[PDB]
């Protein structure tokens, strides 16, 4: 049998008894997605050149609005907000969403692969909320994924369930489940990282990289892949198997990448599909923040390929 | 006033007084185009999965390039990736022109909804004589016109000619493709690097001292940023926009380098050189090759030109 | 607040406290629709004419196929099928569905507004089910409504709660909230009915069209418009008020529009809508039926305007 | 071997051998058409009802300037526009267009089927452009037709190759020729006008529509339909043969329609396609304009239908 996003989310909220409140914000999300992805796509762009005689704020927008007027969530953490957004008391609902509306923006002006981020959690007690409830472990994820908009427009999701993956068909407007409970491959064949900054490498980033290019076992060099773009990366880490690093260097001891809504929601899809992620020192979903903003090196992919990392780490203590 | 792809070309063949023949083949590959952007995009994807209830992309791709341009009665010679020999066009549809495309290049991993693209390259046919693959094997120089399209967050059409590189992009609302940057150049110099460092190991002396010097300066200026889609019109096009360099050189393994020298490399050293940039194989001009084979291969370093001189510096440094 | 079909029906299902089924099937409806809206404007018709080298079969196939999957229902009577269609067991939900999946299609040639028409029922009885579970008077209806493929493409959904117009948004395939609880005119000025076949009307049709065209007083008299296509003709009686008339007579004493799929739900949305809709001789919702596709005469819209019509009628009883 | 409607203009502008300029105008419109289109079919709706938090003058707007862009224009009559407009000199060129960007839009509130009529003259005079040169006879066409965006969008091209239809492919934005060299039947068996007006018709019309409902020589009765969107009435004419009418009435004593760009139009697709059209007194491409608003009666299609109406009107002077 076929199956949509919107179905498939139905039937896991009847499954599990639940109020139909998550199913309410993923539906409004999903409505933002496509939303987003007709923009990205330049629909409509001949009116902007004249026909008839600011994307990353779009997507911002539709995202806040899609799940304010959701009533299910209260607290929102937005790359493109410098605080936390308390929904209006009556729009009021129980969950904490943190996102990327639209990541890899910035080099939109290429037509890189861009992507919106999130990850959901329960607010932290009765308390009116506050930026405090977004401060959180990803342990403590309900549900994460992200929307990539590449050659077509994907979405994952990830929860307890397990990670699917919805196709957007543009010509009805819907999310067609084509991936089933996805797991990663063991083990994978490339490496992603942004090599050029090479100089200012950790010893054991050095050390890991060493052996992809030159494996002291006469088995194959990995191949590299580095897009620029989190969310295009991470999906082909997720479809090929192998690894994806933004690692700490001495200058940017916490990484680049922002923990709440790009880290923990790829970690949380990275384990939910049997892969890893680790900062080096602990796991990704186990830091716990102190600032909405706050950045985290990030290591995910397939476990084999992880582990492989962590062991070099671990050498150079 | 907003100008589509259509209207560029009609109004170009008029200022030249052609007999429209390559307007009628360019307007052909737009069709052809959307139609590959509809199905890249996987629209209608719905019936596959059971909705109500076939071919693969490449395969559609090329089928729908290859049908649009012998319908066009504009082309006699088309050689594409998928096909192992030139297809001659039959005599009731033939035209003057000489198309070699890659249909859909970087599909191999269109399973990670990578950006993929359509390669391009027209030419006069020369001879007098029947039509035949000879009349592909014609050197870069004589491209009358090239481009791609790239699927990417949005799809884009780059057309170049004598007269410039164009930038379009696809208004799927209406199917038209919007000229949004005229006369493209890219930079004198850049800040990023693209290849596939996986494979340093078996890197030319020369490249792997080209890759150190832009990861370590010498003249310590900041490092280069490395990007690397493994998608080459997605990465030829960011050299395009960001500037850099993009390289799929030689080395022992493979003398030749991997990419097609015809639809792939060719295309884009032309577009490359419209918008004043540099296209190499380390020996010579990419566009002055003289092939031998509608499927050779070729190195290929281009991009901005400052880059491409520094590692001509380097290649000529090791001979 | 932006509103959607989706969001609606979500909304109005965790009000009632229901189990979700009956939007686990309006969903499906819903996304069934947007298949058929794309097939019906034709796109991806390029390759049928040949550029890489049914429709009424298609839209019964997609009403069907997600009805059968929403697990939602468990007998569905289409224009269509000679006998109803039982859901398999693990498949089988409560409510039985009598649709025509493209009202219109007839004459899709001239590319004339189509439409989907449908009405949805609670099994009544725990019998293993059967055709007889769709033979309900159309009072017994918890949903009707029609989907107009037109100028756009709206779905028009009556409930107790009311009848309200959802704008499909092709951009984005989603149905938008456009016009909330709608209401016919009292009185209208336009009738709408087949005069080509004047010879064969019963007398009081042939006076009730006559006064229409020739009134007593100084009035003005009524305009006409009758596409031909009950979705069409129905939803302009809707918006603009008036009479839409396919009555019985001699040839056909019980009229040509068939009653389960047809005249049963837009008897129920005009009905929802404060207007009326009567054979002649009773309301279309209170007619018992005893064949699945049994016709029935109507005579709907404006109550003022049927309330004449069955003055006229009496006369010539 | 498929054909759109760009390639077949090209292969027709070839073969006469002419400068492009008509092409170049034509393109423009196929352009605007796709525009309207997709503005007709609620494209980016969501964004109208804050989901991110006029369509005659879009319409309108779209038209003119496609038409004044294409470099092929030097005087445009509008439906929408007191005065004819006169288009700058730098973008001056040498076709008279008159168009009704979109027909039948003051009833677009139900989603009745509207459309695109457009006429296309060469500039006679060598005086400086005025509207004067809009006020030829239809004789003088070069090219018309119109787009109908019904549940499909038909783009209809008559010129003097005969008439040739164009489907909408709006997965790809190409109208793909779909019907070439059309003729309309010699006879039809479907009557269209507005009856509502039965009060003001001239003995001839009341005469003619009485034959088409009681034949006087037991043949079967001609079925009615009246869409009230010209367009629609006239495609189905064109589709399906019969006969259109819109004749004077008190309120309208020099007709409804206008002739600049309704009749004309419609009438060289109907002679070109093989029919005919009058305003009973002469053939409506032989009357010669006076204002560029100004009406005329007509009654089209049909040869046969025509003809028997036109001797009925010799029957009464
Ligand atoms: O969807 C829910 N409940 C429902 N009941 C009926 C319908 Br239709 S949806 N509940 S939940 O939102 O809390 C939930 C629970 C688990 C998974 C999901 Cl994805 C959603
Ligand atoms: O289009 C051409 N001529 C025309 N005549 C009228 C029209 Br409309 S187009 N000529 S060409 O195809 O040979 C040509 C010449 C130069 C540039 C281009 Cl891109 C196309
Ligand atoms: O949807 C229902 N309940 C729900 N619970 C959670 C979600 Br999310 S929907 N109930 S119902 O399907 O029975 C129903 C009841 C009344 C109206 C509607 Cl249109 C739907
Ligand atoms: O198109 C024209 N000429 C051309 N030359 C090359 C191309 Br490509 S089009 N001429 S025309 O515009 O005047 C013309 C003539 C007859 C029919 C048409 Cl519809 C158009």
């Amino acid at each position: 049998d076929v199956n949509t996003l919107t179905r498939f989310v139905m039937e896991e909220g009847r499954k599990a008894r639940g109020t139909g409140e998550l199913t309410q914000l993923l539906n409004s999300l999903c409505t933002a997605v496509k939303a987003i992805s007709s923009a990205v796509r330049k629909a409509g762009i001949a009116h902007l050149y004249g026909i008839a005689g600011k994307l990353d704020v779009l997507s911002n927008d539709l995202v806040m609005n899609m799940l304010k007027s959701s009533f299910a969530t209260c607290v929102l953490v937005s790359e493109e907000d410098k605080h936390a957004i308390i929904v209006e008391p009556e729009k009021r609902g129980k969950y904490v969403v943190c996102f990327d509306p639209l990541d890899g923006s910035s080099n939109i002006d290429c037509l890189v692969s861009v992507g919106t981020i999130f990850g959901i959690y329960r607010k932290k007690s009765t308390d009116e909320p506050s930026e405090k409830d977004a401060l959180q472990p990803g342990r403590n994820l309900v549900a994460a994924g992200y929307a990539l908009y590449g050659s077509a427009t994907m979405l994952v999701l990830a929860m307890d369930c397990g990670v699917n993956c919805f196709m957007l068909d543009p010509a009805i407007g819907e999310f067609i489940l084509v991936d089933k409970d996805v797991k990663i491959k063991k083990k994978g064949k490339i490496y992603s990282l942004n090599e050029g900054y090479a100089k200012d490498f950790d010893p054991a980033v050095t050390e890991y990289i060493q052996r992809k290019k030159f494996p002291p076992d006469n088995s194959a060099p990995y191949g590299a892949r580095y897009v620029g773009s989190m969310v295009a990366d991470v999906h082909r880490t997720l479809v090929y198997g192998g690894i994806f690093l933004y690692p700490a260097n001495k200058k940017s001891p916490n990484g680049k990448l922002r923990l709440l809504y790009e880290c923990n929601p790829m970690a949380y899809v990275m384990e939910k599909a049997g892969g890893m992620a680790t900062t080096g020192k602990e796991a990704v979903l186990d830091v716990i923040p102190t600032d909405i903003h706050q950045r985290a090196p990030v290591i995910l992919g397939s476990p084999d390929d992880v582990l492989e990392f962590l062991k070099v780490y671990e050498k150079h203590s």
